[PDB]
């Protein structure tokens, strides 16, 4: 049921998605071990992910959350990196896409910083890097990330350095408490609370 529509680089929607990607790169405490060394990306393609059934699955859940939270879904646009990006865009998020060992429990994790999600494209800790060169910092191989619509509802705030949501909450927010430049990371425990809106194909760029 999924079709992928290419956005033109001239389209305002391409441009605003690229800007969110590029502007939320930061340096990471691993010095680039997991995701590579780079300050920016070469965006090769941005596609909109269209699946009626998956969209309706998302909106149904969004309304349930909204009605439990004074008509406020608390919807965000967040990045997701994963070895399973191809299954997600065809079958939706579910328990098989969860970070079982994540610091907020087994759930599906999203980031404000695109460079955080980039660390998971080739697996946890960057796995063994690109399939072809076994390089976590490969500047040649094409990578993919998702830019997703995520319903947070009432989010449990964790001030820090599939399971269930904390009672009375719909998600967890990991607030950065040491690295003053890091943006927030979020966890949902129901695959229905996210829709994979954009598929972004890119390379990390070697700093000059
Ligand atoms: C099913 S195996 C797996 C494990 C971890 C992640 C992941 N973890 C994150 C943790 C924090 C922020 C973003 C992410 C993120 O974008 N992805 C994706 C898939
Ligand atoms: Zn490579």
């Amino acid at each position: 049921g999924t079709i992928l529509i290419d956005l033109s680089p001239d389209d305002k929607e391409f441009q605003s998605v690229e800007e969110e990607m590029q502007s939320t790169v930061r340096e990471h405490r691993d010095g680039g071990h997991a995701g590579g060394i780079f300050n920016r990306y070469n965006i090769l393609k941005i596609q909109k992910v269209c699946n009626k059934k998956l969209w309706e699955r998302y909106t149904h859940r969004r309304k349930e959350v909204s009605e439990e939270n004074h008509n406020h879904a608390n919807e965000r646009m967040l990045f997701h990196g994963s070895p399973f990006v191809n299954a997600i865009i065809h079958k939706g998020f579910d328990e098989r896409h969860a970070y079982i060992g994540g610091m907020f429990g087994a759930g599906i994790y999203f980031a404000e910083n695109s460079s955080k999600s980039n660390q998971y494209v080739y697996g946890i800790g960057g796995g063994t890097g690109c399939p072809v060169h076994k390089d976590r910092s490969c500047y040649i191989c094409h990578r993919q990330l998702l830019f997703c619509r995520v319903t947070l509802g009432k989010s449990f705030l964790q001030f820090s350095a599939m399971a269930h949501s904390p009672p009375g909450h719909h998600s967890v927010t990991g607030r950065p408490s040491v690295n003053g430049l890091a943006l927030a990371e979020y966890v949902i425990y129901r695959g229905e609370q996210a829709y994979p809106e954009y598929l972004i194909t890119y390379q990390i760029m070697r700093p000059e």
